[PDB]
């Protein structure tokens, strides 16, 4: 066991879906998995293992922000032997190319965090997902007829940004939305030689000023959840 | 009313005790408060309002990491009108000046985060608590017979550090322990003109490798809890 | 029409293949294109327009280094209306996952340059290629029987590195090879909403010290050239 | 002896008051100490030892700026065995919370200097005073009926700032005034395990545009001087 | 031989003139040198050796940007034994002190590159030329009656700057013009204990909006070329 | 008229000689000037005006450190209309190219300070002297039979360095000696369009550990003083 996960070694399948919200994770387990079992619950951060269309898959909450996400992903890889990590989170749209509830695949995660400079020689680590997972997401979305939006996200240490004046510049450089964990997921999976990808659905729109309720952030994104389950089967 | 808290405006008392672990918040509510009511539970991050010696006291979990802590503290101040925020938690000791079950009061929080540079003109923000609250902590601790250890902590973006070789230098510069949120708590409270303080309990020494027993950990944390509840009376 | 290119507006096809060495551009024009016409030669940096399997294709040299590459790519997009830019070249391998005559597709370009910090709010820009172009490269490579190696490259301001001790850490974080322009190609193309990609051929392994023979180098580079010309068809 | 102090070892008492201006130091010796002796004068930087209410106390000039202050404080601690260092300087008010000639106690010293990044792993050192000295200053001011203003100061390498547009932001983050040495005093005393505190009286007001003459900067601050002498007795 | 120069050891004279444009180098060889021989041509980057007034002198192209220039200068010094390197390039005027086609001697080369921080402890390397070469240029210009403008240049990684709003500030700090290689020439020659100087003629004026054609950038600067040849004889 | 200088406007001649030590300024006034009058003494930082060979010459102390030097130099230029500023002092040699009683002329001043980044867009300012003044120094030194050693110095915020292991790298890059103000003198004078230069005398070699005798130190410094006074004639 680890300080933040109280499952047994082997309780996790090698493929794991992730959300920051452990209640979205619980929602997915109850609605979409067969024979789902809760396998961890330290700090109320739930994780589960179950089956989708006969294939074992795990689910795990990763909390909010790069530091939190790095903790759980690090332990999932090094202790629990997880090989493929698919984040399915929420994000704030800053580009006019996307609308509320669109699903974005993050081809790269820019950041205002210092974590990657600390990791990577004080240089610019371009944090990126595994290409095969990215390809699988693209192909599965096409097979399902889901309009997958593809581009960079900006992973911030701030939900309440001090730099909103810079969002248009971010969008000009192909950042479709802002969230807070992808760059940490990506850099941890690069560190540890694991396969990771980040999808996020648009829960807030900074141009149109739209925002979903907390309940809607759990329940409104079945399309992104089903996309994730299909690509992992 | 916010994406991360679903309490009604007015549910929070203006004095709030915070922990990273929402189950520790739950423990405090059930064991130490009278008439405790759960008031928020988005993302399983529990908060409560109750009374201690007739005085209204709120409790809120804030998760792991500066970014997570900054979300909750910002919303508590700006939406729920919280005025005093007392963070309690455990911390890994790195200084020979502290030992097991010591309680540290952080009069400064250094960091490897980029957040305060983003907040503060790319310069060095000295992240400090409210002085009156620190004085209140010192006077209450003396009246309870607690020998408070006072110094800096180091707030890291990394639980699994890449710089363990630097702990000794940290200790030389009067950093007694490492944790992961104090600098964000303090910078947010300075931004927003609120009173904040961080106390942390030594259950593990990262240098000597000494660790408390599980019943000593419960006992040590209860002493902290009482110190915190007494200074909010 | 620009200080560095003396072609007439309209001389460039909207799809352009790029190399750092203008003599390699010349080699490609004479060996692989039909009706090739030299269209620019300022500073001896040659560019050409010709046809491959009836399709119009342009070629342009860009010199060595992010700053040099950014000049040419900017002018090609903004003045000559180039829309797709495929960079091919050699790169020094640093990862045990690649070997001699492997072809790498860079889905991210890290850097020791300050350019992307200057472009991007002093934060970390994740410099990434156009996803559709990368997918086109992967599908074309499979149809030609090429096993494309996909990962990051590190774009350095230094040919003669002062940080050779850091190559292993670079490789750990999924940097397969080092070159000197991809991060600038990618950042310029994101700035200007153009589609860009970088492929590089392994003729030298900087770790194992293995090197191709001069006829193997020609042979390896021709395979790249054909892959590039086929994806622009 | 040291390059910058020509006193004998043992000439300094373990408690020392500091000013940047050696003529304020001389003023204090003549007006407030019994049997004051000049004990050092290299570079015209005067230092003294004498008695206040029967208790031995020393005085020393530290010149202007972090670099200058670091030199004298370093030598006072390592060669002359000084244990408690109380800076009593001047500062420029940037916050509407304070007026001309108010006395500020610096709970922390933010800075635009690079010295603490050079000292502290290129991270953010939150430079802070010794808590017991801070407490003593608070209690002595109360006993004397002095209205001690308490908060952060910003220690700058610039008296003539290039960033006056940022002063309101500084004040929002609880920086009451700007001066040029506290962060260096604090970081040197943290380095060397000594007790330090910075008090400063407001000699310039950046909101009301007030400014004292050079003579007034020596002679107008008896209240802060007497506060210092009382807390050290 | 080196990867970027295919001359024999000894083909270069110890004194070498440099331009970024290998066609300006070729122009000088044909128009001004006796018995000029082309001695290198990798990547179309021409170099020559010939005689001026009986004295052997070499010429070499260095391409565009600090990274490119660093490659050729490094190899010229370490392999080809070049002792004195005189850059005679072009630049964009940002100061009202100079006009189109003025000749500037760069007493120092500021930069937005990270290369010197990577070279020099992450501190500020003030990149400067050899004083004796500077003196020789001053004296030769006086003997020839050429009005040599003297001050700093700013060496940028950007020809198309994202910071034009800062050019007036640059000019205030005695930066007469902007170019892209001097800081790299200067830092490489400091690294390797060689003598270097940068002269540049104004080919673009950012205040008056003037700009020369590509042909004029080769042919309009005989005065700077003859100055260079005279100081090296 | 300023917080740090109490001379009357007009008391300063437009040519000023500067030293960090005000007692050295005093020494020069009494030994080398005619009709010397003390004109300022705030903080014991003495300044004088007198004549040398009938020419009016001012002297001013500037203290230790870039921040201290910048205060005095700014006030001298902006309030007292000083136009030429010649700094003389001692410096610790770090290069094998210089030895005891050599005099160095600093044609560049590197630094570990953040001041020039704050002044100059967060980029690298190459801090350089006025060229005409440097030429005047070189011509006067030759006429007096002095073999001036010309190169960079390193201006540090630290007298007691934390980076002594880096002195050799400093020396490699043509830093002949270390001192603590030249970069600030030079940056202030470039900001304000004044002519400045720094000469420093080698009385200590920080590598070889050789040191002058106290009478050799007086003798060496007098030779400097005469060189300075002669170039201001
Ligand atoms: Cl950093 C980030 N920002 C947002 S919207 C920020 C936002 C804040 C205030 C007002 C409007 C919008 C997110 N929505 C889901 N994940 C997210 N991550
Ligand atoms: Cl950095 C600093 N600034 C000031 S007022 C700066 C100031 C400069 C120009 C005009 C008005 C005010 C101080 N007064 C006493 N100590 C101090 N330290
Ligand atoms: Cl960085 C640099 N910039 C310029 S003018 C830039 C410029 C760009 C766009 C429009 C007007 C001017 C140069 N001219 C010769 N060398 C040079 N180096």
């Amino acid at each position: 066991m680890t300080p933040h996960i109280n499952a047994k070694i082997g309780d996790f399948y090698p493929q794991c879906l992730l959300c920051g919200d452990p209640l979205r994770v619980s929602y997915i387990a109850k609605k979409f998995l067969q024979d789902a079992k809760e396998i961890t619950n330290v700090r109320n951060m739930l994780g589960f293992s179950g089956k989708y269309k006969g294939r074992g898959i795990s689910l795990m909450g990763h909390g909010m922000g790069i530091a939190s996400c790095t903790i759980y992903v690090t332990e999932l890889i090094k202790t629990y032997q997880v090989k493929e990590l698919l984040r399915i989170g929420t994000c704030g749209a800053i580009s006019p190319k996307v609308g509320l509830k669109d699903i974005i695949m993050a081809t790269g995660a820019s950041t205002d965090s210092k974590t990657n400079r600390v990791r990577f020689l004080n240089h610019d680590l371009s944090a990126t997902p595994d290409f095969e997972l990215s390809l699988r997401a693209y192909q599965t979305a096409k097979r399902l007829g889901i309009d997958l939006k593809v581009g960079n996200v900006f992973s911030s240490d701030f939900f309440y940004s001090f730099e909103t004046h810079a969002f248009d510049l971010m969008a000009k450089y192909n950042h479709l939305a802002i969230e807070m964990e992808a760059a940490g997921l990506y850099a941890t999976a690069m560190e540890l030689n694991a396969k990771a990808l980040c999808l996020c659905s648009v829960s807030d729109h900074l141009i149109t000023k739209e925002a979903l309720s907390p309940k809607e952030r759990v329940e409104s994104f079945d399309n992104m959840i089903i996309l994730a389950l299909e690509m992992m089967s």
